[PDB]
């Protein structure tokens, strides 16, 4: 068995619209991602899921919403990424534009899902659909799956 790290991610989805940041340096720059990061000692994964999309994007929000949980493995690396997924509720101010990252809004018929993760091509369509999942997808570096898992749940 793996050991596991926790993390978070946050679409900020309203009904014509998604907000996505495009990761501008380091290893794996250029796609389009959610907001999130690794959870701290001590906060909730929701609390720090909120707390990362403050420092991601600049946004605040009282509330999240769980929509899934995925479990990414790579080939090579033993510990396994547990990624909480969240869906906001309401949003306060403006996205800002980091060295790090650079925030855009997509219309929802212009999902840019050639230029996402590959995962988000199977999950993505559920959140869109209000459903709850898990999934659990398996990568060769950052562009091919080898094997995954998908279920829509009724709770995370
Ligand atoms: N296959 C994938 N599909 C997806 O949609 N999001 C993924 C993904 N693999 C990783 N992510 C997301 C999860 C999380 O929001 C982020 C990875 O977190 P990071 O390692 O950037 O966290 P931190 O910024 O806390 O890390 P530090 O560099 O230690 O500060 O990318
Ligand atoms: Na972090
Ligand atoms: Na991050």
């Amino acid at each position: 068995m793996k050991a596991s790290r926790l993390y978070t991610l946050v679409l900020v989805l309203q009904p014509q619209r998604v907000l996505l940041g495009m990761k501008k340096r380091g290893f794996g720059a250029g796609r389009w991602n959610g907001f999130g990061g690794k959870v701290q000692e001590g906060e909730t994964i929701e609390d720090g899921a909120r707390r990362e999309l403050q420092e991601e994007s600049g946004l605040t929000v009282d509330a999240l919403h769980k929509v899934g949980q995925i479990v990414f493995e790579f080939v090579g690396e033993p510990e396994l990424m547990d990624v909480h997924v969240f869906c906001t509720d309401s949003i306060q101010g403006t996205p800002v534009e980091s060295d790090e990252m650079r925030p855009c809004w997509f219309q929802l018929d212009q999902i840019p899902f050639k230029d996402m993760w590959p995962d988000d091509s199977y999950w993505f369509p559920l959140l869109l659909q209000k459903k709850k999942f898990h999934g659990y997808f398996k990568f060769q570096g950052q562009d091919t799956i080898l094997d995954y898992t998908l279920r829509e749940v009724d709770t995370v």
